[PDB]
């Protein structure tokens, strides 16, 4: 239920998580 935004190389990606 909780998306997270985790930028890695400059790629944002919004991983959702419970």
């Amino acid at each position: 239920g909780v998306c997270r935004a985790v930028c890695r190389r400059g790629v944002c990606r919004a991983v959702c998580r419970r």
